[PDB]
C-alpha cells in the first residue's frame, strides 16, 4: 500500500540518540556504520537462538520444529520464541 | 539536533514510504550506502 512502517519511529529514534553520544563528523558514514552493525547484531542474535532451541533436551520433536519453524519465518521475535521454548522446556524437565 | 540530521532521515523516510521494503534495517544499509557512494 503506502503505509507507515511499524517501528520506523523507534528505529529512527535510536539512530538519533546514538548520533548524540558519539557526535560523528559525517552522519552518512555513521549511518552506514550504525545500520550495518545493527544488522550484524540481529543476524548474530538470530543464529544463536536457532541452535539453542535445536538441542533443548526436554522438547519433543514436534515442539522443537514449531519453534524453529516460527523462528525461520520471523526473525524479529527471536527473543520471544527463545523465551517461550525455554519456559516450555523447563516445565517439561 | 546536529545540522543535516533531519534532511538525511527525512530522505530515507520518503524512500521507505515510496518502496515499502520488507526490512527497514536492511534497507537502511542499502539506502545510506548508495547515498555515501553518491
Amino acid at each position: 500500500p503506502w503505509q507507515i512502517p511499524p517501528g520506523l519511529t523507534e528505529l529512527l529514534q535510536g539512530y538519533t540518540v546514538e548520533v548524540l553520544r558519539q557526535q560523528p563528523p559525517d552522519l552518512v558514514e555513521f549511518a552506514v556504520e550504525y545500520f550495518t552493525r545493527l544488522r550484524e547484531a540481529r543476524n548474530k542474535e538470530q543464529q544463536n537462538a536457532f541452535y539453542e532451541i535445536l538441542h533443548l533436551p526436554n522438547l519433543n520433536e514436534e515442539q522443537r520444529n514449531a519453534f524453529i519453524q516460527s523462528l525461520k519465518d520471523d526473525p524479529s521475535q527471536s527473543a520471544n520464541l527463545l523465551a517461550e521454548a525455554k519456559k516450555l522446556n523447563d516445565a517439561q524437565a
